[PDB]
Order: structure tokens, then sequence, then C-alpha cells
């Protein structure tokens, strides 16, 4: 009974995000296995972003990406791509020198119609714009908001539909999982979006928390005036990161009560199409060098063994399928 077979009886995905060169790893044999035997979702860590897809501005290398998508068709998991547009991980090509606005959105829809293009129909989920929103509620002044203004959003998404009508395009982001200034902006800006016939499809909670939690009722709402805006839903890059210190065993009871609260409230909300952790197991994660003094926020531990919220979480799913 794993993770995937509940998520298909409640028709939804529950997946992972992949590191770099999984096919690589010391124990790239374990890791697969794992992997497949409990999600049915995949996304790319890092080797779809800019720099490994597009290196050079004349240059393309889809083979990393490639593999994950061969993976994932070979294991039954669909393609979740990330990111056609942000400002981290870009190539010294395009933050070396100064732009324009015409040039630079000229490379931006070469760059997006080449990716979405050369996969069409392998991606079923998009990532077009990551974090384009600041944290103080305003566009976040990135080398594109700053060249060419508020419409290279707008533009991305044009762009990807039209290399790809079949892919569903979301904006993606974090710290907008309940109400406040960020998700107001947020839900204003594709409100407008949609408003004017840009495919927006849907949009991606990205959900990195620590043991304390979320404000579940705003959480709640949130997810509530979203789905209304016609849009679907989903929890992208998941970890809830504990302390490295105190005592663990309190925090993992924490961390599962966390995760089994997330999950009961999105499997509530038909809008919610699937549920990914950035991540499975402890042993590959980017909290511990992101987060000081946290980590352990994943599934598994350093040796692949369920952790408590791996339980709660099932426990959760089973719950939902026997009450329908
Ligand atoms: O180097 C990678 C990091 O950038 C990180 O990935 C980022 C984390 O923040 C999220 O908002 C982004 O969408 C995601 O791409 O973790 C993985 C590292 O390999």
């Amino acid at each position: 009974v794993s993770l995937r077979e509940l998520a298909e009886k409640l028709n939804i995905y529950i997946g992972f995000a992949a590191i770099n060169n999984f096919w690589s790893l010391s124990d790239a044999e374990k890791y697969m296995e794992v992997a497949r035997r409990e999600f049915n979702i995949l996304t790319p860590e890092n080797q779809m972003k800019w720099d490994t897809i597009h290196p050079e501005r004349d240059r393309y290398n889809f083979t990393p990406a490639e593999k994950h998508v061969e993976f994932a068709e070979e294991n039954d998991m669909i393609v979740h791509g990330h990111t056609l547009v942000w400002h981290n991980q870009l190539p010294g090509w395009i933050t070396g020198r100064e732009w324009t606005k015409e040039e630079l959105l000229n490379v931006l829809e070469d760059h997006i119609k080449t990716v979405v293009s050369h996969f069409k129909g392998r991606v079923k989920i998009w990532d077009v714009v990551n974090e384009a929103v600041s944290d103080s509620g305003t566009y976040r002044e990135s080398v594109w908001y700053k060249t060419i203004g508020p419409e290279y959003i707008e533009k991305a998404f044009r762009w990807a539909k039209e290399a790809d009508p079949d892919a569903i395009l979301i904006y993606n982001d974090y710290s907008i999982e309940e109400i406040n200034a960020k998700s107001n902006f947020v839900y204003n800006m594709i409100k407008e979006l949609k408003e004017k016939g840009v495919p927006v499809d849907g949009i991606g909670f990205q959900m990195h928390i620590d043991y304390r939690g979320l404000n579940y009722d705003s959480f709640r709402r949130n997810l509530e005036r979203f789905a209304k805006l016609g849009l679907q839903i989903y929890i992208t890059e998941m970890d809830v990161r504990i302390p490295l210190s105190g005592s663990e065993e309190y925090y993992l009871k924490k961390q599962a009560e966390v995760c089994a609260k997330i999950f009961d409230i999105c499997l509530d909300n038909p809008a919610v199409k699937a549920i990914q952790f950035w991540g499975f197991t402890d042993k590959y994660s980017w909290v511990p060098g992101f987060f000081k003094g946290y980590g352990k926020a994943l599934l598994f531990d350093e040796n692949y063994n369920p952790k408590p919220c791996y339980y709660a979480i099932k426990e959760v799913l089973e719950k939902k399928i026997e009450e329908r």
C-alpha cells in the first residue's frame, strides 16, 4: 500500500523533486526504487532550469532533463516542468550583459518556445513563472521585471501555451499558502491575468514550512479563493523542517501532525490536483544548507526508512478513500 497507490484511488498525484543526476548517485538503485514505489509525479529539481538546459545563448542541452522524463515515463509518472522564468540560477550570458526590453523579450520567447516545444506532450505541468512577487507584496525586481516591466509574466504564459496548448501552466511561489500581503498580491495578479485571457491554468504553493505548521483556517480560505478563480491547485515543493538539536522524537511528532493536517485540508478541496515534496529522503535535501539549524524535513530518513510523517500521511489518505 504505497502512497501512489492511494493517490491513484483519490484521483490525485503524490510525488517528489528529483535530484541532479539521480541515475549516477552512489545509491542510485535504492533512490530510484523508493521513488518508483511511492510516487506518480516527478519534478526535476534543477536540470530543467536555465543554466543547465540553455547554457549558452544559441545552445541547448536537453540531455539531463530527458533522463528525468525517461525515468518518469518508464515508471508511470507524469512530469512537472520547472521552471521557465526565474531570477536565480540564470546563466552568465544573461546576467553578464545589459539588456533592452525588446532584446530580453526575444530571448525569453525563444527560451520558452524552444523548451516547451521540445517536451510537448511529455511534460503535463509547467511552472511558467516562479517567485515573481517580492516578500513585501510587490513585483520582484528581477532582471526580467526591471528590463521588461510586468508584461513579461503575461507573455511567458502566452508563449508557453502556444508551444504546448495541452500543458497545464501554473504560477509557483513560496509563503503564499496563507492569506497575507504576498498571497493577496498574487491573487489579484492572477485574477487580472485570467481576466485578459492569459492562460494561467493553476497555482503552485511551494509549502516550504516548519514543524509549527500554518494557520490552517487561513490556508483553507486561501485555497478556496484561488480555486474559485478557476485554477487547478498544486502543492509543489513541500518540506517541514525541524530543529536539529532538541528532542527529535517531539519534532518528528509535530512534523507528522503538520503533514496530516495539510493533506487533510488539501484533499477536502477538489481543486488540489497534486502534492509533492521537495525531495523525499533527508539524505538528499536542500533544507540543511538553506535553513541554518534545521533539517530532517522529508518523508524518509537518511537510510530510506519511513518517518512518522510518512505513516501519518498514509493514514489520512486511507481515511479519505474509505469516507468516499
Ligand atoms: O540549488 C537548488 C536550490 O535552488 C533549491 O531549489 C529551489 C528552492 O527554492 C524554490 O523556491 C525553487 O523553486 C527551487 O528551484 O533546492 C534544490 C537545490 O538543488
